[PDB]
């Protein structure tokens, strides 16, 4: 989690804004500067490095006594703030939400992964310029398109479908905010289209789910794609993005959430969810994700047995 | 793989046999030795390095036109050897059952493992020198107790409740037949005690395996203890005991076979057996191992959703 | 061992075809790609990585369960298929053979060995771009001219006459289907004139084939190039020709077979060869070759101690 | 090439002489002293270093002027040295034969691989003290037995019969006298049993040699083991082995000389050694080698061909 | 020590030589060329890497049965052949001087030297085009003009006042025809200026020779240069410099000698090379080299204790 | 240059002295001491680490704000303290010359030479303890006897005649005082028998000298040993004895020279240290040694032709 304010600046061109973004060696000096109380929050001038964001988020960078912030000391990002910088700036940003625009939450490991799978001279972001704009754009907010396969947030393919794609998000070369542990491992699904998905597709999804991955579970953070990780984090999910819809629930933020077929989600997950949004208690409401209910073992029936009596071969 | 006269071979004490060693530098010199008719099977002299089997297992020792033999190049060669030698000096061999005591099939790896568990001092096969005897007389076959836990083929632990443990066969380290293939992993599962076992605990076992290990087929190769291996292979162990099973049928070694408690046991591979040493036909009884069946998913039911919910914390 | 269908695949121009070439990790994506039968011989669309080939050809390709195909995660890959993209584009190809143009068998060996060739900036295939397309194009199989040494299929040379050349093939370098032994060694012998040649340029190559040499056999695959191997495979050639022209009496495909002069291939190989074209049994055939016959130990006189007391100085 | 003064010294025991080794450093020393013309040849005091080998054999040790000589800076300089002292302190030494056993040549490259030879703890040189003793006698020259196959001169085995043996000599590993050539390769052919040889095992080897080995020619130097060598180096051993005979024309050492049987040694060779023997001229005699002499192309036939169809399976 | 013959062939424009060089790989394969006699002396044509020498030159490449020759398989080498190759053409070759004008016999140490210091950028054989043409041309000696500082032949200065430069050739960094003798420097003395000489900087000079380099005796090969290299090795120059003025006695090439002042080179090498040029005998005349003559220890008096007195600040 | 007091101290045997020597971790405690002026001479007890020297030598050992003391922290330290105790403790030590026999000053390079050829396994030193013995005490000023060859301070041999030895010090692989310059060498010759030396031995001895290093100067700090420097660094010697004199003039200290004969040691060095030893003024008396004097170029004639015109051949 991470502030859109923490790659870049605005700077005027006169009529609208060319955003900026910052030097390591700036924000460094930065780091290490001490101004009165009366103006942190503007825009700080390491005069011999240029501009450099202002000592609020002091506390959210890689410092000494606080090393849970983001890392600035690697080239990822300057890649970053320079992939930033190249997708708002096609965007015409006004002068009276560029307040707020530069505030919009982004988890930056989205970003970088982003840059990793751009710089491939494979992958499709690699020549279609305005499909990685339009890419950066919904990675940031500013899209009302949710994220598709073509778009999605890169990682490594481990299967797919005519209408599915299940990436396995590799948080461990990271360079900005890698994962301290070497055993979390979490996989995205994402759909290639946005059409009512069939019913075989589906049924293969489950089986592939249920047959290679039983060891996780399936759930969503209320955006267009199946996230998946270890029964060992649920209970954190929940409460992280708890936050993310009551905090939502304050006007003038959007609450939109979309919860995706309950065939293949967790079902304890799937009415979970829908307490939430339906307005319930704030913890009466968690509380029904450790009830213990699961009369069928799986959802459906008769399908470990085919990959078991298939893999056969 | 292999026979008990690659390893050792007997020498007179005037009332019985020690066994001795070969040097490796020997076999390699009988390798590219060559010898006359009448003689092939009389165990070769390397004048100038002692003695070598003959030249009958010529085709079973890694060389650049077979590897499909032994490994002897390597300090396990020896290692294996000396422990062999250790254990069946101790065993009192007569002058006619040798003939066929050194005839006796084992699976190296099995001796390879025991030898890479005798060294590491924190095992009690390395402070009982009777147990460790008494485990290398069960891996040649020269005693009737079947292998339990205390004289297991070594590996590293990974469950343990009561009565069963769970070695991770770790094919990959060997020095005398590596697997050649990187993805070849094994468990094997042994019993703590040769009493009947409980209810609880064999249902503490179906979930842990149907649960951390549902993409693998518990089998059995006929003695005590149930081996684990992926279904993309079983197939293959049916026809590699098959043999096991058809070459005892003939007299000159024994046909008896055990069989473990169907409640976990793979029920396709447990019927298969069954039909097996039942005395049926040769292929038309492997026909019930494709032969779809279990109109069920698992054997028991609200098992898997018990580790579900259980790890939610 | 190999088929065109696996380095590239035809787009339309509107009025021919382009052939493109294939992204590793599109072809790896498409590898764990599950779609329903009825379409599994359609080219298949990794819809992040661009177009992949069907999945029909799944089992031909080196993943953890079969190392038995094409390496693919090497840049060899994209090399070779660029090689094959350069060559067939230029030869303006119909939509009538396309069909089986992209199905005429080629040894990756010898397109890997011809782009190891192109690199290499002191042949003369870095220069003469339509030499590279007509010695490439010979190697696919669209020209009837054999191949002759301008045009050879690369390695070192190891000995030259005024007719003739002796590549050493080197498969131990290669990164696409390279030999797993480190002890498999192949001489190619090739002309360099189509024109018939004399006999002291016979002469003197029969003399460095059986002077540095007589401990390999010469034999040909029914092309313009003697091949050279030891004797411990001549036998598997035999088989892996015949089918070669066994497949081929079918009709509509060539059979056209080239058999070099029999004065210096083996006499032996040479009989089985020309009793295969004549046309008789599979095997029976066959045995002509393990039957031992040889009236003169060697076809000439005066060579082998002619370079004896040759080397002497 | 070396005499028996480059490795140790004598002294009394007021009865009979104990011989000492050098140590290095002293040798080194010498070799920078600089003494009157009238004690060139006493044994020179490196007064801090122990005793050192005198002026004379100046010439003889590797400097920054003169890389011809024996190499002492290594560590076996010192094994070889105490195993010549092993041999000699046995052997009752009379004080009048001090004076030439001290100087009878040897080649530092056998004792080097006796050396390299009794260390392996697998050869039988390294059980049997006795034997050592014997090897070491005889590799000076103080016995009477021709260096059998118990007693070889060392090295790897590469084929092996029931009356030779076929060491491959490894000389570039040698940290003594090394090769000037780094291609160099040479065999030794050692015999069993000293006892006459039958027909069958001379075939045996005829055949082996004439198959692996056909570019190679079987000399000797006279003692009693066949020696291998390239072509392109048997003129040079033919004067090699000239002078030390004729040296040995000057009585007062022993000519004894050994031609080993004519049906499997180069009987150009043969000839030319037999001639040699009989006390003929100096080059018209040499001048039978080059000339060349081909009745037939091997008193034997029909084996090559034996090998060919043999090796076909 | 190497012909002109070894780097280069002349290419026809139907009216002057081009020159180009000879790529490695075409003379590694001449190499293993076998062609007839009466064609051993004309260009080989590599069917597949281009033109190669003919084999009359076989003898002269660095292979594994002759090591004697030069090296080809550096870089070095094709740097050498181009640099000839921009020298040469320049000049205006003829159609009856070629034959001899690619047979001037050079020192290939001086053109690696030349090439070696040609790419360094600070050296002003990098600015001046002209000046590296005509260094090479006098390399070659296709000039009148003795080689001065400004074109001689590079390494490291070690002394220079207003007339001489003292290079310190270095024979150990080569990679083409280096100095397999591990200690082996010698030294260079050019001059600035082919004018007369003053007496003040010939005393400074010979004050740092006899000084600096004491153990050093300078001498000339018949050039506009002096040489300076160990006593340890006069004789051998002589011998090597003694058959370049008897080779040049035959009529048809010129045979001239420039010794230089009589003051600083090696007084009795003087003597003896002046009773060479004189035209005298052929060893009788060398006696004088190992006759001691002394009209004074050194030619000047009371300069030693200069230094001496000198440096004690 | 160093205290004895700085590798050992006192402690009671009721009856006499056996010295200790320090704990590095002791010493380095120390250093960081901070003890009341009153006591800064009493040893110190670092109480964890046992017995340390007293703050006055605070400054005499290597730290990061000091770093012209003597290294410890190396093994060579506890080395060369062994040492001395093992050499000091034999010598019966009394009560009132304690005081004053721990301040005898010692060039510790000498020491490290020492201590660094008894442990290689081939000097005299290692066997003959009571050599060993000797040689420290004389190392210390213990013993009368002038030290001679074999009780020389170690090194490598460069020269010898039959009474002189030219040890080369190595200076640069010391760990405790090692010198810092790349460029610093020095040699040292020492007598082998201390009875007055002949004129050929002598003659000899200035020939290797004025030809091999002519480039140094020989001088004398007033022991039975000759130094030899380059001249570049006689003067600060000039001072550096001068003080060890003159500090040995004041009553109770031993001020014994032993200047050698006059043939050899450069003369001007000789009659300035004739006229130091005379009881001259400081300065005026050093004056002498700038002065150039020097009649005859060295005190020979006809000696640096004999070698020139010797090593020719």
């Amino acid at each position: 989690m991470a502030e859109l304010a923490c790659f870049c600046y605005p700077h005027l061109e006169n009529d609208s804004y060319k955003f900026i973004p910052f030097n390591n060696l700036a924000i460094k000096a930065m780091l290490t500067a001490k101004v009165d109380k009366k103006d942190m929050d503007k825009f700080y001038d390491s005069i011999i490095y240029g501009i450099a964001p202002p000592p609020q988020f002091k506390k959210r960078y890689n410092t000494n006594d606080n090393s849970r912030g983001m890392n600035f000391e690697t080239i990822m990002f300057t890649k970053v703030a320079m992939l930033i910088c190249e997708a708002l700036n096609s965007l015409k940003v006004t002068q009276a939400n560029v307040s707020n625009v530069l505030s919009r939450v982004v988890s930056i490991r989205h970003l970088e992964n982003l840059v990793i799978r751009k710089e491939n001279p494979q992958d499709i972001l690699f020549h279609s310029k305005d499909l990685l704009l339009k890419s950066t754009l919904i990675a940031i907010g500013q899209s009302k398109e949710i994220e598709t396969t073509i778009t999605a947030e890169g990682g490594e393919i481990v299967f797919q479908n005519a209408a599915f794609t299940m990436w396995k998000l590799t948080y461990l070369e990271h360079q900005l905010m890698p994962i301290l542990d070497q055993n979390f491992i979490e996989y995205k699904v994402t759909l290639n289209e946005d059409k009512p998905i069939s019913d075989v597709h589906v049924k293969e999804l489950v089986a592939e789910l249920r047959w290679q991955y039983n060891k996780f579970a399936v759930i969503t953070h209320g955006k267009g794609h199946y996230r998946i990780v270890k029964y060992s984090s649920v209970a954190n999910h929940a409460d992280r993005v708890y936050a993310t819809f009551k905090s939502n629930v304050k006007t003038g933020v959007n609450n939109d959430f979309n919860l995706l077929d309950q065939r293949i989600i967790w079902q304890n997950w799937y009415a979970f969810t829908s307490s939430m949004k339906q307005g319930n208690t704030l913890d009466v409401c968690k509380r029904l994700l450790f009830q213990k209910m699961k009369p069928e073992k799986n959802p459906f029936k008769g399908l470990s047995t085919d990959r078991k009596m298939d893999e056969v071969s």
